[PDB]
């Protein structure tokens, strides 16, 4: 079958060296159309992060093994660490109290639903200040996280850190396959270059572990100082702003609808970064 030759080409493409394109998908809805479904993802994305991964409906559980088996697409659990910290604080409970069961849920979700790993997002204080009381609570929160995902990392599970890389002690950097910089508010390539070089040369993140983030609905300013879409411009900047590891597209559902082909900007960023030989 021509089709089996094509899927083998898709899986072969993903095992060769290339710039990664990963997406965050708002899964588990219905009543919209085909855009509700994981099967609508382009065959050539490297990973899809499920926004709502704690309990999965029947559509997602059918689609995930197809994505994995036919296209070697990775499916990751989205873990909002910041949300855990905020609910622990607003209710006066210790982090540990909300964090430990949330972590067992994630591990169980990953194991029972056959997910490929998790993306950890964190936008709170990273324990680099001068308050020892705060700095102790972050250390203990970070330690709980690493105790739970490190055994998964040894089993081949993939972890992204969507946060500041300095959050992770040098001793633990290897637990995360990618470090994802939130650049959706960067206004031009100069600001991109500042953040990338800070990650590499000061935080010590090897450049191929680094992704920047774009949003299909946002704009940024190009080098001619005209206004353009983040995603296609940030795709070029993965290279031009010092070759890093690839691109993360948040809010990818917004990229669903176009004239003819779905996910046009996502497909376009992939072709820009890894042009097909044909």
């Amino acid at each position: 079958e021509l089709y089996a030759r094509y899927t083998q080409a898709v899986r072969n493409y993903k095992s060769r060296k290339h710039y990664a394109v990963c997406v965050r998908f708002d899964n588990g809805h219905s009543g919209d159309g085909e855009k509700d479904f994981l099967r609508s993802m382009p065959d050539s994305i490297d990973a899809v992060i499920l926004e709502n991964a704690a309990t999965l409906n029947s559509a997602d559980l059918e689609d995930i093994p197809v994505l994995q088996t036919n296209f070697a697409t990775k499916v990751l659990f989205s873990f909002n660490l910041t949300s855990i910290k905020e609910n622990a604080e607003s209710s006066g409970q210790e982090i540990k109290t909300l964090l430990a069961p949330a972590l067992e849920q994630m591990v169980s979700a990953i194991t029972d639903n056959g997910l490929d790993g998790a993306s950890i997002s964190y936008t709170g204080d990273i324990g680099l200040g001068n308050n020892a009381a705060v700095n102790a609570s972050i250390t203990e929160m970070r330690q709980l996280l690493l105790d739970k995902i490190t055994p998964l990392a040894k089993n081949g599970k993939i972890f992204f850190l969507e946060s500041n890389p300095l959050f992770i002690p040098e001793a633990n950097r290897d637990v995360f396959t990618r470090y994802v910089l939130n650049t959706t508010s960067s206004k031009n390539a100069s600001q991109l270059r500042l953040l990338i070089n800070e990650a590499i040369y000061y935080a010590g993140i090897p450049s191929d572990k680094l992704l920047i983030t774009g949003d299909p609905e946002l704009m940024t300013t190009d080098n001619n100082d005209g206004l353009v879409s983040q995603v296609p411009f940030f795709a070029i900047q993965v290279i031009d702003c010092g070759p890093i590891g690839g691109l993360m597209i948040q809010n990818v559902a917004a990229d669903y609808s176009h004239a003819n082909i779905t996910y046009k900007e996502t497909r376009g960023a992939i072709q820009t970064l890894n042009p097909s030989p044909l």
